[PDB]
């Protein structure tokens, strides 16, 4: 992710899965989680679903890296999870950037 910004932080966010079971487990284990995510600005590759499957997958397997160098291995169910979480993260950056960038 070498040419990647850091976009801002935020609290927790809460993801309704369906299940309590899920909400629970995510709860567990979610400051082990990410807090935020990397891309680039709404400069030239500028999608939306898109851009969100590339970023939460540089934020996602950036973790599925840096965990095994630590020999932590977060299982496939959590990386399920994250894949959530940076979406709502990356979706957040990018909403607030287009009433700052787009809405220009």
């Amino acid at each position: 992710l070498g040419g990647y910004m850091l976009g801002s932080a935020m609290s927790r966010p809460i993801i309704h899965f369906g299940s309590d079971y899920e909400d629970r487990y995510y709860r567990e284990n979610m400051h082990r989680y990410p807090n935020q995510v990397y891309y680039r600005p709404v400069d030239e590759y500028s999608n939306q679903n898109n851009f969100v499957h590339d970023c939460v997958n540089i934020t996602i397997k950036q973790h599925t890296v840096t965990t095994t160098t630590k020999g932590e291995n977060f299982t496939e169910t959590d990386v399920k999870m994250m894949e959530r979480v940076v979406e709502q993260m990356c979706i957040t950056q990018y909403e607030r950037e287009s009433q700052a960038y787009y809405q220009r």
